[PDB]
């Protein structure tokens, strides 16, 4: 038993990590087979990114321009192409360390393992979760450009985020490995708003079963919702929505613990109006949702 | 910017993860050099749980009883041992993986990153403290035995816990490298009392420093206070006394953020006396201690 904020075992994606330098700037890259993929700002100098025409910048560009170098060895760039918000470097070796991988394009509310690099050196990892409003409450410094949110199906890496940026306001913002931004931000250095955010609620309710299933049960009440009463609560406070979709998912722990998801709901709209009164579950004392209902089954089950 | 609970890169330490299985129960190992290191209750059925002579049980075994195995690799077993409460199996092969590594004792409230695995494969990583009563709070489920706990600098590994067991209170309890259990106990099916635990105060004062860094400023006030005087607010909040050996190794954050050691002792002893009043610190809504004051320099400043 015990239930923490687990990110995978992130070896697999070390292998990949590579520092990236063009010009003065020097960020991350993910050498896989013989592509090594980092942001498309890597072009720019300071100057530059208060308005970038990245397509010129580029065409000032040659291949012997992009220096590689995965720990302590050099990569040979025989081709580049930008690729929306993500160059692609040809290089002439395969990275023999290349795991399994897919690039998938997460939805908001899913979570992933990020492993923070600077200079193409791996300094930690932590899981988190898109946000409804497609940015990442991360930890990153200037340098940690290019690091990669991923999840791992045994030996399948799927990775879903490179960083791009930190907006004005403290959280990241990044793009899938097709170097589409998540969210409404472009890699510019300009005021962005990000669009008003939302607690996951499928994943708060996700983290209360975990909480029952390792022993926390305070919060249960004698109590039963309607997905529409709920609804009025959740819109009240600032809650995604349930809808039916997330029932569904919440399933397994629902037949798990005995518990029906709207008795469940029942007792998180009762913790939303009034608070946890000075109590915790799970060693916090907020309503977490950074745990999908597949993270919490996983942990739950020791899936490796 | 922004500030996660970062573990380490594991990868260091998935390539010495072995699965072992004596009899009918299979654990996890840890193998460096040509040496596969486990818990001694390997050798025990549910029975002799209860009760374990070690020293008889690991008589009736010999080296073929030992079925080490590397993902999908057999490992010959040549000499086995018990140090204390783990077992050393010598192998013929060294582990191609090893990476330049340490066995450390840590001290109660320092961190470090557990690797969390089932049948020899890791399942995931996170970061935790080792409590002031020598428990952990951890995710561990059956078979995650011979997980371990582990800190890197640079390229050393220092391997610092192995998991052994769980306490009926759903807390954790293990050995250093060396096979001596962290605090008082036994590895025996009996229960067997944790001793009153305490918050870390130098974690939670470096985490608030942290907090500061990152932004996150409502909790500082106009008020100062004396080790004296915050001791005795320590005492009544089961807190650990600060010394100025805690006072010292803060010196980098006080100097970074310009706040006093004892202008931090008072903002915390005032979320002591006031709580929280409905605000939050670094997404907590509690005082966090996981974080040592080398955690949080080390994570504010990228070291990787
Ligand atoms: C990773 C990062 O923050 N990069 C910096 C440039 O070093 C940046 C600033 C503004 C926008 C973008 Cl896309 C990147
Ligand atoms: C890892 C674990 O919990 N092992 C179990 C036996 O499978 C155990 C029970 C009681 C004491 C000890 Cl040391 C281990």
């Amino acid at each position: 038993s015990g239930f923490r904020k687990m990110a995978f075992p992130s070896g697999k994606v070390e292998g990949c990590m590579v520092q990236v330098t063009c010009g003065t700037t020097t960020l991350n890259g993910l050498w896989l087979d013989d592509v090594v993929y980092c942001p498309r700002h890597v072009i720019c100098t300071s100057e530059d990114m208060l308005n970038p025409n990245y397509e010129d910048l580029l065409i000032r560009k040659s291949n012997h321009n992009f220096l590689v170098q995965a720990g302590n060895v050099q990569l040979r760039v025989i081709g580049h192409s930008m690729q929306n918000c993500v160059l692609k470097l040809k290089v002439d070796t395969a990275n023999p360390k290349t795991p399994k991988y897919k690039f998938v394009r997460i939805q908001p509310g899913q979570t992933f393992s990020v492993l923070a690099c600077y200079n193409g050196s791996p300094s930690g990892v932590y899981q988190c979760a898109m946000r409804p409003n497609f940015t990442i409450k991360g930890s990153f410094l200037n340098g940690s450009c290019g690091s990669v949110g991923f999840n791992i199906d045994y030996d399948c890496v799927s990775f879903c985020y490179m960083h791009h940026m930190e907006l004005p306001t403290g959280v990241h913002a990044g793009t899938d490995l097709e170097g589409n931004f998540y969210g409404p931000f472009v890699d510019r250095q300009t005021a962005q708003a990000a669009g008003t955010d939302t607690t996951i609620t499928v994943n708060v309710l996700a983290w209360l079963y975990a909480a029952v299933i390792n022993g926390d049960r305070w919060f249960l009440n004698r109590f039963t919702t309607t997905l529409n009463d709920f609804n009025l609560v959740a819109m009240k406070y600032n809650y995604e929505p349930l809808t039916q979709d997330h029932v569904d998912i919440l399933g397994p722990l629902s037949a798990q613990t005995g518990i029906a998801v709207l008795d469940m709901c029942a007792s998180l709209k009762e913790l939303l109006q009034n608070g946890m009164n000075g109590r915790t579950i799970l060693g916090s004392a907020l309503l977490e949702d950074e745990f999908t209902p597949f993270d919490v089954v996983r942990q739950c089950s020791g899936v490796t």
